[PDB]
DNA sequence: AGAGAACAACAACAAG
DNA sequence: CTTGTTGTTGTTCTCTGGGTCACGC
DNA sequence: GCGTGAC
DNA sequence: AGAGAACAACAACAAG
DNA sequence: CTTGTTGTTGTTCTCTGGGTCACGC
DNA sequence: GCGTGAC
C-alpha cells in the first residue's frame, strides 16, 4: 500500500532520461504527464523487479505492427463486452445518438460519425460508437441509414425505434433519419439565427468589413508580432467566429492603431465607429456563453434550449439609448428566432425544461401539451419493465409535481436533485433523466471529427479507416468506463 | 552480459499495455520502436528491480515543464562540450557549414538556420549548429552575420577566415558571406537550369499545362479513389516537381482515361500527346538521379557536381530521332548548364574532382589552376599543424598523384581510399578529405527546417525559439556522438 | 465544450 | 539574506463545426 | 427541368 | 537525401 | 493438413526547398 | 528613382 520514493539522485536520472526520449523520437513534452503512459511505467518497473535490471527489451517491447493489429483485435472484443451494456439503455428509451457528416483534410475520405448518449444512475456517458468511411459513395441519406445501421450492428442492436437522435438540418442527415426520432441541432440553429440576420442588416458590413480587411493586413505584412493578443480571422464556417474577431480587435485597439500609423496605411482603421463595435461584442458575448451552455454533454444541455432563447430576447430588449443599426440588428435577431430556432423546435425542447424544478414560467399553453406527451411515454417505458420478468396513477402524478417548488442555489443541479427525488417517483423520474440526457447539439459528434483529426496528419495520413474508428472508440472507451 | 527473455505471458501483458498507451495519449504506432524511447525503457526496469513492484511513479516521473526546462539547460552545456571538438576543425581548414534562411508555418518567426559538415578520420558529421529567430528583423545580410556570429558565438569560434560556406544565390545569404569563402548550392542551380529552361520553351506549355488540369481535376472531384498511385501536383518551389507530376500522370495513364470518360470530361485528355510526356520523364529521370546525387551529406557530394554537369550534356546529345520541341529542350538545357551552372562554379569544385582517382577526364586547362591552388592550402594546413606546439616537396607530391589510376569497382569509393593512402601522402591527403567535406547543396540546412516544421506544429506552435534551437540540436548531437 | 501543448508569472522550498 | 532547482496556477495558441445532397416549383 | 436551402 | 508513419503482401512458425 | 499469431521485406504517403531583400541602370 | 533576379 504505502508506495516508495525514489533516491534525489534516482529522479536526476529520470529526468535527464525522459529528456532524451522527447529529443530523439521528437515527442511533446507533455507526453510524461499522459495518463496512458503513466500506467504503462508502472508495468516496466513490475517487470523490472521480478526480472531484473537485464532483460531483452527490443524482444520485449512489441513492434509497431502489432500493436496496430491489436488496438485492431482488442476494438472489436471491447464493442461485443458493451454490446449488452449498450442494448440495456436503449430499449429502456434512454439513448441519445448524435451523427454527423465529416471528410478528412488528407484523404478526402467520406465519414460518418455516431456518438451515444446515455445516463446509468449517477452520470452520463458521452462515447464513439463509431467513425466508418462511405468510400467514395454517393453520401445519399439512403447510405448513410445504411452505415449507421452497421455501426449498431457491430454491438448487435437493431430496431430503429427506441433511440432518440440528435442532428443539424442537412438535407442528407435530415432525411435519412425521417423513419424516427429527430432533434433539430440548437447549435445549427443558434448559428443560423445568428448568421443569418447579420446577412440581413448590410448597414453594419462596413464595419465588419473594414475589421476583415484590418486582420487581413496584420497577417500578409508578417505582423502581429506583438500585442500579446492576435486578430482573429473571419473564417463564416466557424462557430460564433465574427464575435471572436471583432473581440480581438477591440482588446487590442491601442496597439493596432499605433502600428496602423507607421505604415501610412491608416486609411484601415479611422473609418471604423469605435461605439459601435464595442456594442456588438457586448451584445454578442451573451451569445458566446450560451453558445457554450449548449455544447455540454457533461451534463444536461436539452433542458437549457428555451431558457437561452429567452435570454437572447432579452439583450435585445430594445433601448432608446441603442444607436440605429444596432436597434436594426436588435429587430432581425428576435425576427429569427422565431422563425428559426423556435420553428424548429419539438416537445421534447420543453418536455426537457419541465423537469427543471423552476419550470412555473410558461404555465400556459405548453403545459397542457406536456400532459399528452408524458404521460404516453411513462406507460410505454412502463412497456419495457414488465418484458423484464425472467396506487399512485400516471395522472396522478402529473400534476404532483407541478407544485413542486425549490429556489435556486448555486448548488442546485437538476442532474442529482432526481437521483434524491426518484425513490417517491419512480415511474417518472426514470424519463426525466431519459430526457436530460440528450446533448441538443452536434458538439459531440463534432469533436470526434477533431479527435479523428489529430489521429491522421501528415505523417499519419497512411492510416486507413477501420485503424481510426478503433482508435476512436478505444479512447473513448478509456475514459467512459475506466476510473 | 546475458540478457533475459520474459514469459509469453508477460509480453502479452507488455502487448496489452502498450497499446493502452497509444489509444489514450493519442501517441503514433512507431513510438515503441524509437531508438531514444527504447533506451527510456531501459532505465524503468532499471528502477523496478532495485525498488519493486510498488514506487510512486506521478512523483518519479518528471512534468513536462522540467523537461522543457532540462532540454534548455542540457542543450548549454552540451554546446560547451563540443566547443572543443568543433574548433579543433574548423582552425584546421576542414569545416564546412551550411546555411539558409526559413520561416514557421504557424508563427511566421523568421528563421536562420545552419549546419555544420566536417571530417573527423573516418567518417563525416552533418550536425545542426542552431536554428535562431530574427524576431521580426529586416532579414538583412547584416543581420544574419550577426546571427550567425552569434550562434558561433556560443562555441566559441570567432573568426571569419577559416570555415568555407555553402549557401544559394539569395541576395540576403550571398551578401552576408561577401567576406569570406560561399559556395553555390549545386541544387539550386540545377533548379534553375531546369525550371529556366522550361520558361525558354514554352512549345511543351500546352501538354503540360492539360496534365496539371488533369491532376486539378481529380482533386477537385473528390476522385484519386483508385489508381492505386496518386497524381501529384505541379507546386513549383518544390525541386523537380516537374518530373514527379509527368510520371504520376504516365504510370497511371491506362486508369485515368477511363475516369476521364464516365465524366464526359475527356476533353481534358485527349489533347495530350502521350508520345512526348513519354519523352519528357525519361529525359528527367535521369535529373532525379543527380538530384539526390548531389542532397548527400553522408557521402562526398561536391566532388561529383562536374561529373553530372557531363551526364546532363550527354543526356541531351541531340538523337535525328529526337521529335522537334524535345530538341529545342535538349538545346536550351545544354545552353543554361553553361550560364548558369557551369558559370557559377568555383575553383573547390574541380579541386574536389581532381581527388576522385579516376580523373584522367579532364587534364586540359583545369590541371594548371588546380596547381596554383592545392598547392598553397596545403602549406596553409602547414600553417596550423606548426602551431599545433605545445624531403617530398608539395610540388612534388602534385605530380605524384596525377600518375595513379584505378579501375572503378563498384566497390570503390574515394571516401575510404584516401584513409587506405594517407600514411604515403601525408601532407596532401589532408586536404583531399576537407574538401571531399563540403556538401555542395543546401539541403542538409534544408531538412533541418523539415525536422524543425516536425516539432513546431498546430498543438506544438507555443514553443518559442530557444527550445526549438535546442530540440533540433540534441537530437542532431544523439545521432553524431552517440552509437 | 472537450482535447492537445507550451509557456509567463509566479509560489513553495532548498543550498548557499 | 541572496541565489537556484522544482511545482503551481493561469493564459495563450490550436482543432470539429465540410466542398454537395434533397425538395419544390 | 433548375433554383434555393441547408451544409 | 534524411526523417516520420502506416500498411499489403508476404514468410517463418505455432497450435490445431 | 488446415488455421492463426508473429515478424519480415517492400511500397506508399508525407515534410525542407519561403512571401521579400540586394544590385544596376 | 524602379525593374530584374534571385528567392
Ligand atoms: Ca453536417
Ligand atoms: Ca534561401
Amino acid at each position: 500500500r504505502e508506495l516508495k520514493t525514489v533516491s534525489a539522485d534516482c529522479k536526476k536520472e529520470a529526468i535527464e532520461k525522459c529528456a532524451q526520449w522527447v529529443v530523439r523520437d521528437c515527442r511533446p513534452f507533455s507526453a510524461v504527464s499522459g495518463s496512458g503512459f503513466i500506467d504503462m511505467i508502472k508495468f516496466f518497473i513490475k517487470v523490472g523487479a521480478e526480472y531484473g535490471e537485464h532483460v531483452n527489451v527490443e524482444e520485449l517491447l512489441p513492434s509497431p505492427i502489432t500493436l496496430s493489429r491489436k488496438v485492431t483485435s482488442d476494438a472489436k472484443e471491447k464493442k461485443a463486452l458493451i454490446s449488452r451494456e449498450i442494448k440495456s439503455a436503449v430499449e429502456k428509451d434512454g439513448a441519445s445518438a448524435t451523427i454527423d457528416l465529416w471528410t478528412d483534410n488528407y484523404i478526402k475520405r467520406n465519414f460518418l460519425g455516431v456518438t451515444l448518449h446515455y445516463h446509468e444512475n449517477n452520470e452520463l456517458r458521452d462515447l464513439i460508437l463509431g467513425l466508418k468511411s462511405l468510400d467514395f459513395e454517393r453520401s445519399t441519406a439512403e447510405n448513410i441509414y445504411k452505415k449507421l445501421k452497421a455501426i449498431f450492428s457491430q454491438f448487435n442492436v437493431e430496431d430503429l425505434s427506441s433511440i432518440k437522435f440528435v442532428t443539424d438540418r442537412g438535407a442528407n442527415v435530415v432525411k435519412s433519419l425521417a423513419n424516427n426520432i429527430r432533434i433539430n441541432c440548437s447549435s445549427h440553429l443558434l448559428s443560423n439565427v445568428l448568421e443569418n440576420s447579420f446577412e440581413e442588416t448590410p448597414e453594419l458590413n462596413m464595419p465588419i468589413l473594414a475589421c476583415k480587411n484590418i486582420v487581413k493586413y496584420f497577417k500578409k505584412a508578417n505582423l502581429q508580432h506583438r500585442l500579446r493578443s492576435s486578430l482573429k480571422s473571419e473564417c463564416p464556417t466557424r462557430w460564433n467566429s465574427t464575435y471572436t474577431m471583432l473581440r480581438s480587435i477591440l482588446d487590442n485597439w491601442e496597439s493596432v492603431i499605433q502600428i496602423l500609423s507607421e505604415a501610412g496605411e491608416t486609411q484601415r482603421i479611422v473609418h471604423i465607429n469605435k461605439s459601435i463595435i464595442q456594442t456588438m461584442v457586448n451584445i454578442l458575448d451573451g451569445f458566446e456563453r450560451i453558445f457554450k451552455e449548449l455544447q455540454t454533454c457533461s451534463s444536461p444541455s436539452l433542458c437549457f434550449v428555451v431558457p437561452s432563447i429567452l435570454k437572447v430576447k432579452e439583450i435585445c430588449s430594445p433601448d432608446v439609448g441603442d444607436v440605429a443599426d444596432i436597434a436594426k440588428l436588435k429587430v432581425n435577431i428576435i425576427k429569427n428566432v422565431r422563425i428559426i430556432w423556435e420553428e424548429n423546435l419539438s416537445i421534447w425542447h420543453y418536455t426537457a425544461f419541465f423537469f427543471y424544478p423552476p419550470a412555473l414560467h410558461m404555465q400556459q399553453e405548453k403545459v397542457a401539451q406536456i400532459k399528452e406527451f408524458c404521460l404516453s411515454k411513462m406507460e410505454d417505458l412502463e412497456l419495457i419493465n414488465r418484458m423484464s420478468s425472467f396506487p399512485v396513477s400516471p395522472s396522478d402524478e402529473f400534476e404532483f409535481y407541478r407544485k413542486e417548488i425549490v429556489i435556486l442555489s448555486e448548488d442546485f443541479k437538476v442532474m442529482e436533485w432526481w437521483n434524491l427525488n426518484s425513490k417517491k417517483y419512480p415511474k417518472l423520474s426514470k424519463l426525466a433523466l431519459s430526457l436530460l440526457s440528450i446533448p441538443a447539439s452536434s458538439a459531440a459528434s463534432e469533436r470526434t471529427f477533431s479527435l479523428a483529426g489529430n489521429i491522421i496528419t501528415e505523417k499519419r495520413n497512411r492510416i486507413g479507416q477501420q485503424t481510426v474508428d478503433s482508435l476512436l472508440f478505444l479512447n473513448s472507451f478509456y475514459k467512459n468506463f475506466c476510473k
